[PDB]
């Protein structure tokens, strides 16, 4: 027989890009590094601005269904 | 006589490359490994978007039915 | 007299390297040892890519009929 | 008179090292020692690889008719 | 003749999507999900929040009558 | 004469695949997995959504009549 | 027949918004949030005070009766 | 019915603003963040001279009964 | 004719909800739940403050004479 | 007839408030989270001092006679 | 009828604040806090001297008889 | 009747101020206070020569029979 | 008539305060708690030097001849 | 009549203080506190050279025949 | 009677000073203390070279028969 | 009788100063101590050196059988 | 008359000091101590090695004849 | 009459010294010991290499028939 | 008569220098020791390369038949 | 007989050098040595370019067959 699986396309909407994920994930950086200037107080977490849309491309567009 | 555990071909169709089981092991690490910035925020779980091609490889391919 | 335990070549066919042993026993390792990055997450069960045709020919080639 | 018990060779062809006790006595490791990765998945159901042979041969050498 | 452990749609009724086992399944987690910030305080049980509607649906449209 | 355990086809119409015995075997899972997120809330109870169909297949397509 | 497991709007009334649950979640935050300034004090455990209403209403609102 | 889990007003009197919560929450920055001038000696732990009736309008005014 | 296993009702005013089961049954909960916080001492022991009167509901309207 | 197992007001005299079960429930806080000072000293068994007087009502004032 | 559990006096001069568990609960810090200046040696547990004689005040005059 | 716990006044001449406990603590701060000038050779533990006298004058005369 | 299973006053000088049975239960505490020491070796087995004396006078008090 | 438990004055000689009891109590601590050191290595179990009398004396002195 | 515990003098010269117990105790901490300057290298396990005579005297001349 | 834990001499030739126990300590200092110069590179580990022959002489010559 | 029970000293020469039972007890501590170290592999079962000769030397030196 | 339980001396060479229990014993340190590199990689387990020849000899020669 | 857990040299040729221990022991410290310098990447791990060929040899020629 | 462990020589072909050991660690130190240059960026991490070979050289030529 086939698989039982899958056949019903509900994980792919939770868990992709034009989904809900890609916000909760958008919002924890800001939530941390934008009030680490207290005790820091310097240039360092400023690298992460350009690897959210990089992380999740190369791993969505991995299988493709 | 022969065997009876097999001679229905329905395990390989459900764990295997070709099935749902890559959609469910492609998400976990995304689920995890972008949302720690809150504590952690370093370079560290990186090496992971390219080992999960060659665990499913080296593993599928042993016997092959 | 002579034995009555065997004179069928039933279990030899069921239980060994060509029946369907090897294909259940080589995606049990996936099932968990790839999901279990969500709270552990670290280089540690990757040791049983290799020790899985070491122990079915140490097992079965011990008496082979 | 004699004993009765025995003078068929009967039990010695059955329960016995050239018979068929040593074959269903080597694939019940295999069949639950290495499937419980799923659980435990450690290092240690290793030493029953070689207690096999050796407790067949201080059992079966201990009268020999 | 026919089978006689049917014919009644009652467990279809009452254990299925449309009936009160839904109900009982959602409040459950967030009953010692939103009161274990005393010892714990972390982030970490949040992927449980998207796992209710697909395990339904994995399991009640398996057969369906 | 010929046998009288039969002739009826009766206990294969009720445990069989197009009978009531694989609705209430699927019932049974959700019941205490998706409920055991209380005391031990992990990700543990999740390989018996395909295990199901898979059982079903190597049991009754055995003998067949 | 029907459903018996429901039919009295008992447990919608105990465990919901307009009810006495989201009382004693928001309690449990500040009595161990503004007691730990002794051990830590520092600036973590400062985005509880938004995801209490977030967390029930994704969980509430899901079936609906 | 309804509910029964409140209908006595005992933990509002008691986790509240006009009960006792809020004078045993003041005592302890001075119990540690005006003795550390020993190690330290720094302006650093002076913040929480305004963040406790902060920290305890935004939680307490959020359901209220 | 009738039946003649009931027409007293006895046991109705015996066990029910406005007879004596139920005041044996809520000092049941603080006897054992009171008294485990000297091995234990953890919050776990608090979800039985609502399921007393939800049970006594759900049991006693089945059949209702 | 009426009911058989109430009738004299014994039990609610004994367990009850106003009866020797708050006497025996207060001590055994204080007889091992005053004294675990030895191996944790940390401020973690304090809020207890507050949910006896709480638990007492929520479970007494639920049939009351 | 009455209760009888108490009338007795005897848990009351036992366990209270003139008896003797006041002296056992007195001398537990000074084993060791001022033994601790050993591996640690650092202004840290100093807090216990106060907070002996509040919490065997906001226990024992919680009921009073 | 009376307590039970003391009458034998014990305690209090080992764990007091006449006793052996006052040589105990008294030494174990200059066993790694004199011999700390390796790494750190600093000013630092020079405070604790004055507190000693104190910390058990305000614990031992809090009760005092 | 009367009765006839006392007038003789045995049972109450052989199982009472004055008796021997105060005796046989003081000692098996010790018997088994300073020995404890060996695996555990916890202060634990510490609240039964008090509950002996009252629940010999909760019990023999009750009914009193 | 009188008691027949005791009249022999033989387990108050065998299990008291003048007796063997206190012999194996007091060397059971040195068997296991004193080689404990191969492992932790610290300052814990030292809490053991004062409670050894102390107990003998609050549970052999409270009938005292 | 006498006592039956005793008798021999035999756990006396077995557990005690001029015995083989103060053989054993003094080299588990040579054992492990001298080479633990792999990983810590720091003056800190040299404060048990003059507990040893201590603790044996507190110990075994606490009774002495 | 006597003790039966000696009367062999053969832990005493075993871990003691003639024997094996002092080549193994020496070796320990110099593998991880003459390494360390990559890091630190500094004049730090250098009492080590003749503190090896004064922590043997006053733990071996202790007792001396 | 006399006893009928004695008179042979047969029970005394098999189970005494200077018989065989002193054997076969001292060999069954080094066949379950010496293999332990395989899950355990700690320092636990070494408490056996002098309680041998006490026991026997408590039971039998009872009567003696 | 004398004993029954010995007079072969065939348990004396079986488990001795001069048999095969030594050497089954010996081996069973070697792989657990030198196995547990991989979780642990730390230097404890190194004491069991002289306890062997020790535990052999304070249990054999206790009787030596 | 003699001994029967020998008398076939199976163990020996199994476990020992000359077997396949030797081989299975070398290779698990390169499987995690050369894959560390990831999270650490410090010069620890080097200390095994020599411990391997003496930890063999002092526990293979113990007893050697 | 001989040894069962071994005769197959997978285990050489599959942890040596001329395997796929050799490849996965020459890749693991530019993953993490390369990227190094954020936090740090200065020249440490440059003596593990020589050290592959070595350490591989003096762990497989140890035993070889
Ligand atoms: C401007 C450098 O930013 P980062 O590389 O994030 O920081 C590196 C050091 O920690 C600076 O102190
Ligand atoms: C100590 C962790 O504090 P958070 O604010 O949770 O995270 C910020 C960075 O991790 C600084 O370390
Ligand atoms: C550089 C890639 O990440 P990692 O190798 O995990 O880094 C090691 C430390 O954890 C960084 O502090
Ligand atoms: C923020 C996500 O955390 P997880 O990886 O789910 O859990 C981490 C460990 O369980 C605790 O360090
Ligand atoms: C390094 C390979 O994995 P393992 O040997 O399982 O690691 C042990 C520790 O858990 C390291 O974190
Ligand atoms: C090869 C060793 O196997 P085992 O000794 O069974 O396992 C090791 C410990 O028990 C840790 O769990
Ligand atoms: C996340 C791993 O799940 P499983 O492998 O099913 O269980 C293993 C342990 O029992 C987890 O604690
Ligand atoms: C006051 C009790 O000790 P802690 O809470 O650890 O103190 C905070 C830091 O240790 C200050 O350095
Ligand atoms: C000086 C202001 O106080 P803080 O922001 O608490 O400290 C910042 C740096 O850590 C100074 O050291
Ligand atoms: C948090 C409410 O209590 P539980 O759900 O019983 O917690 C699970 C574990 O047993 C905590 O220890
Ligand atoms: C510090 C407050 O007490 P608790 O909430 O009991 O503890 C919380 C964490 O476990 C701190 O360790
Ligand atoms: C001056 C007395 O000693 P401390 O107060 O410990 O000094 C603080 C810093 O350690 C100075 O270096
Ligand atoms: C000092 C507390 O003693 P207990 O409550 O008897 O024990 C509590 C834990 O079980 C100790 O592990
Ligand atoms: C004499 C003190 O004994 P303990 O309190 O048992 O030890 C101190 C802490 O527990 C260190 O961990
Ligand atoms: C230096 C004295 O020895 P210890 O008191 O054992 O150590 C104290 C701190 O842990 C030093 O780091
Ligand atoms: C000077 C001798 O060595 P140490 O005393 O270990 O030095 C301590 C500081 O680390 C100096 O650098
Ligand atoms: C040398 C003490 O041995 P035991 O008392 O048997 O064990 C102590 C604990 O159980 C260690 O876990
Ligand atoms: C001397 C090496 O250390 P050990 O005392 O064997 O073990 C200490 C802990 O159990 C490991 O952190
Ligand atoms: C260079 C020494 O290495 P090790 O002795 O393995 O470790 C000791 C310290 O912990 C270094 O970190
Ligand atoms: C150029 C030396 O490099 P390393 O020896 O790796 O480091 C030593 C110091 O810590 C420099 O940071």
């Amino acid at each position: 027989q086939d698989l039982m699986a899958s056949g019903n396309t509900t994980v792919k909407a939770t868990f992709g890009k034009d989904s809900s994920v890609v916000k909760w994930v958008v919002l924890a950086e800001v939530l941390v590094g934008a009030v680490m200037y207290m005790m820091t107080k310097n240039v360092k977490f400023l690298a992460g601005f350009a690897i959210i849309s990089v992380f999740i491309a190369v791993g969505m567009a991995v299988v493709g269904l």
